[PDB]
């Protein structure tokens, strides 16, 4: 209820409060939007407070991050955007502030941020079978996850983007690690490992023990990386058809060139429907439903709307299937 019309790269208050919650439409905002949103966020969480961060120089980082990301249907600048907005939105629900220090609020907010940098678009599947620059380079060890990590620290390296300018030595090395850890850890390859290394540090969860704080670390950024379901309705389901735009462009190259093609990306088998009730039920429920064991406000906010898709997808797949007989 302002006064005079402001520009759009001038967040209004409530765009700012809006910022704070899941129920946020990632779909309303151009770029430069999305980069003064991220820029708030860095003040907000006193990171630039706490971390002498130069304000032009947190500017100058977050707008060669987005020309670092690609033009893809799924892993492009908005799902980076998703994640860092998802980490926000987990710090205030969770209160992450009280349990975590800044160093790890800074490690958790800055690799949500550079998880997917660079990304061509082709799965590690695709990059290791295709016997590819990254795979033959990164001895096909999660060779997309150590190059958007290795693209991260490349951005940092020029004095004009380097955020932890003013960190000491000892303080860098620190969120380096940390930050390499978590990127690292979003690869679906580790997911099964991951999670049991967490379900196990459970039986008895101990927030003073490093250990414990690193894989929840891991399983919070886990958690943002496919946390697309978790936002409204009309916001999560845009974003499956992104996904399997990908997909079929990397299937659609695989049988070009003769490679193996994943089922789960195959036209005449995946189904958004029943790709969706799979993924909802088997990977995302069961990982926060882990989380709430820590954060009991998790299940009414995250744990709600997931249950919500899951009976939605299963009506909608009743409808695909009766179609698709017809089509036969
Ligand atoms: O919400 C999702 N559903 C499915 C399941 C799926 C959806 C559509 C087609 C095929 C699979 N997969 C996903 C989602 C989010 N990220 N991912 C992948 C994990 C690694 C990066 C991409
Ligand atoms: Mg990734
Ligand atoms: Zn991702």
């Amino acid at each position: 209820g302002s006064h005079m019309t402001y520009p759009k790269y001038l967040l209004s208050p409530e765009t700012i409060e809006a910022l704070r919650k899941p129920t946020f439409d990632v779909w309303l905002w151009e770029p430069n939007e999305m980069l003064s949103c991220l820029e708030h966020m860095y003040h907000d969480l006193g990171l630039v407070r706490d971390f002498s961060i130069n304000p032009v120089t947190l500017r100058r980082w977050l707008f060669c991050v987005h020309d670092n990301y690609r033009n893809n249907p799924f892993h492009n600048f908005r799902h980076c955007f998703c994640v860092a907005q998802m980490m926000y939105s987990m710090v205030w629900l969770c209160s992450l502030q009280e349990k975590f220090s800044q160093t790890d609020i800074l490690i958790l907010m800055t690799a949500a941020i550079c998880h997917d940098l660079d990304h061509p678009g082709y799965n590690n599947t695709y990059q290791i079978n295709a016997r590819t620059e990254l795979a033959v380079r990164y001895n096909d060890i999660s060779p997309l996850e150590n190059h958007h990590c290795a693209v991260a620290f490349q951005i940092l390296a020029e004095p004009e983007c380097n955020i932890f300018s003013n960190i000491p030595p000892d303080g860098f090395k620190q969120i380096r690690q940390g930050m390499i850890t978590l990127i690292l850890a979003t690869d679906m390859a580790r997911h099964a490992e991951i999670m049991d290394s967490f379900k196990e540090k459970m039986e008895n969860f101990d927030y003073s023990n490093e250990e414990h704080m690193t894989l929840l670390k891991m399983i919070l950024i886990k958690c943002c990386d496919i946390s697309n379901e978790v936002r409204p309705m009309e916001v999560a389901e845009p974003w499956v058809d992104c996904l399997l735009e990908e997909y079929f462009m990397q299937s659609d190259r695989e049988k070009s060139e003769g490679l193996p093609v994943a089922p789960f990306m195959d036209r005449d088998k995946v189904t958004k429907a029943t790709a969706q009730i799979g993924f909802i039920k088997f990977v995302l429920i069961p990982m926060f439903e882990t989380v709430t064991k820590l954060f009991p406000m998790v299940e009414e906010i995250m744990l709600q709307p997931l249950w919500e898709s899951r009976d939605r997808y299963e009506e909608l797949k009743r409808i695909d299937d009766a179609m698709k007989e017809l089509q036969k």
